[PDB]
């Protein structure tokens, strides 16, 4: 475990003496969309139908708005606190640039996010900008998500598939999904109707999991890798887009090939820890 113990306070939990845990590294490495740094330095986010605020003080991490039970059942897992990242970084250090990368983004951790929210969020992310992704997620949540209140302000949890199933393609378009509206509608309907089972897909091995995920409309290799890495703990994932291809041709002398071949190249290159390798590497780049 990458922490020593926790102490429950009035309206928060303090995780004492955490290791390999830095807020900016975790929340700003591109793996999540509903978190953002506040003027005071704390991060605030919405996950598992809850508004949470996180602050690091010295060697400790304060998680506001949760108690000990919630930390044990939800948040300790969310932050992947039982995984030894010192060991992950040691293994990746067998590559000179990764070593340089893990030293820079030493506090990176891969969050264990909700499969459903991640599925929709990354379909929305395809060839999109972060501000637009957040906007779409926010619009969808405000329209059908559970209303939450924190410190006097209103927030909206991500909607259940039950609520989203009532959305028409046009509704998604109006929430600003653009050409992705059709992908979202189709995908929400398959989840609702049980045509594809996320829990079942998550129980498959990395490669088989990846293939099932690609059956979703709006989900290609890239999006499938993000989904299984960030919500299914399939660590051999290696999300590849145009930028990644350029980075790999430049840094690892990868040939000018298809993104599919760049993915194979990278996974062969970094092995079973490809998911971690690329998060560190591209955070440093």
């Amino acid at each position: 475990m990458d922490f020593d113990m926790i102490e429950e306070k009035k309206d928060s939990v303090i995780v004492r003496n955490v290791e390999n845990f830095e807020l900016k590294d975790i929340f700003d490495c591109g793996q999540c969309f509903r978190w953002h740094r506040q003027e005071n330095g704390n991060y605030i986010g919405i996950a598992f139908e809850k508004v949470v605020e996180v602050q690091k003080i010295g060697e400790d991490v304060v998680i506001y708005n949760i108690n000990e039970e919630e930390f044990k059942n939800v948040w300790s897992e969310y932050f992947d606190l039982y995984r030894d990242y010192g060991e992950i970084k040691k293994e990746l250090s067998r590559d000179p640039l990764l070593k340089k990368s893990v030293d820079f983004g030493e506090g990176i951790r891969i969050l264990r996010q909700d499969p459903f929210e991640i599925l929709l969020s990354f379909i929305i992310s395809a060839n999109n900008r972060i501000p637009m992704i957040k906007k779409c997620i926010n619009n969808i949540s405000e329209k059908a998500g559970k209303k939450l209140e924190y410190k006097g302000k209103i927030y909206y949890a991500f909607p259940t598939v039950d609520k989203l199933h009532e959305f028409t393609e046009k509704d998604f378009e109006e929430c600003t999904a653009g050409f992705r509206a059709k992908y979202l509608k189709d995908t929400v309907d398959r989840i609702y109707n049980g045509e594809l089972n996320l829990e079942y897909i998550k129980s498959l091995n990395d490669n088989e999991c990846h293939e099932e995920l690609k059956k979703f409309m709006g989900v290609g290799p890239k999006v499938a890798d993000c989904i299984m890495l960030f919500s299914m703990q399939k660590y051999s994932a290696f999300p590849v887009d145009t930028w990644v291809k350029k980075a790999m041709m430049s840094l690892y002398v990868a040939p000018d090939v298809s993104l599919k071949k760049i993915r194979d190249f990278g996974r062969e290159k970094f092995g079973s820890l490809s998911g971690f390798a690329q998060q560190y590497l591209f955070y440093y780049a």
